[PDB]
């Protein structure tokens, strides 16, 4: 089996993307953010508190004819930005681009944070790093790929992430129509239940490629790319008047300024983000400065490739019994 589904960017700053996903029978269609960071599937459901709903689509278990509460089980979950929701769990049928998956934990919040409640573009979350993280207590469960993965006619998922655009996760195979060049694929560490990797280096706009081991997370839920202290300033420091704020949070830069491209390494490959990828726009309305889409990942514990790098190549999550991660141009 395959699916193919397309994902839209939520706003105009390509803060998220959604995929419409089809839960129970009949289905109901809800948007989620597929997450390559976490291994939970959760939705705003019939279950959420009223007051912690404002405009988003929920799922129903009794309007399904095949969601069953799976008795006991409940799951919590908190994120790299400080959100964080918790519920109960039911097991019904999932489907993402035609690619059906029976006997699927639909976790249903009762509680969200309050970033999910203001964000009325998403419907919950897909979860697609390693079942390892998959808060479900006191049985873990699978994420929607590792049910899968045995009825894919390859054990693989990939992401093609635009810019200021739409499009792709499919599941089951790679599509060689979607990508330039070749595929370089780069080992994968499943230590800490993420799709963990090393870069092999990085370049600031025209200048030299610095080889340098930067072991980081490929994690479509993060908006940002968060990079070592040492290679966010290198690159800050080619655009004339850009600092780091403690007031705002990270670095912002002049919204007159033109930014340099970054280039990563990927094996002896390399990804190049445009300039405008990394221009995250002014930090209020009406400012004239703006805020920088590569950040110091200082404190946060973790290099992470989030959708910034991620949108510039066509990306193999390859789930095989040794797991992969391929980047291609595109």
């Amino acid at each position: 089996s395959t699916g193919s589904a397309t994902t839209t960017p939520i706003d105009s700053l390509d803060d998220a993307y959604i995929t419409p996903v089809q839960i129970g029978t009949p289905a109901q269609t809800l948007n989620l953010d597929f997450d390559t960071g976490s291994s939970d599937l959760w939705v705003f459901s019939s279950e959420t508190t009223a007051s912690e709903v404002d405009g988003q689509t929920i799922y129903t278990p009794s309007k399904s004819t095949t969601a069953k509460l799976l008795s006991g089980a409940t799951w919590s979950i908190s994120y790299g930005d400080g959100s964080s929701s918790s519920g109960d769990v039911y097991t019904d049928t999932v489907s993402v681009g035609g690619l059906t998956v029976t006997g699927q934990a639909v976790e249903s919040a009762k509680k969200v944070s309050s970033s999910f409640t203001e964000d009325s573009t998403i419907d919950g979350l897909l979860g697609l790093a390693f079942s390892t993280l998959n808060t479900v207590s006191p049985t873990q469960q699978k994420t929607f790929f590792d049910n899968a993965k045995a009825s894919l006619d390859s054990p693989v998922f990939t992401a093609d992430l635009g810019y200021h655009a739409p499009g792709t996760y499919n599941f089951g195979f790679i599509d060689t129509t979607a990508y330039t060049g070749s595929i370089t694929y780069t080992a994968v560490s499943t230590k800490q239940g993420f799709w963990e990797w090393t870069s092999t280096g990085y370049a600031v706009g025209s200048g030299t490629f610095k080889s340098t081991s930067i072991d980081g997370i490929a994690d479509t839920g993060t908006t940002l790319l968060y990079l070592p202290a040492t290679v966010v300033s290198a690159y800050w420091a080619q655009v004339s008047g850009a600092k780091s704020s403690s007031s705002v949070g990270g670095y912002v830069f002049p919204c007159s300024a033109t930014l340099p491209s970054f280039t990563f390494g990927v094996g002896s490959a390399r990804i190049v983000i445009p300039g405008d990828y990394i221009d995250f726009g002014p930090i209020s309305t009406g400012s004239s400065s703006c805020f920088g889409g590569i950040q110091s990942s200082a404190g946060i514990g973790i290099n992470i490739f989030g959708d910034v790098a991620l949108k510039a190549a066509f990306v193999v999550f390859n789930g095989a019994t040794t797991p992969t991660l391929g980047f291609a141009s595109k």
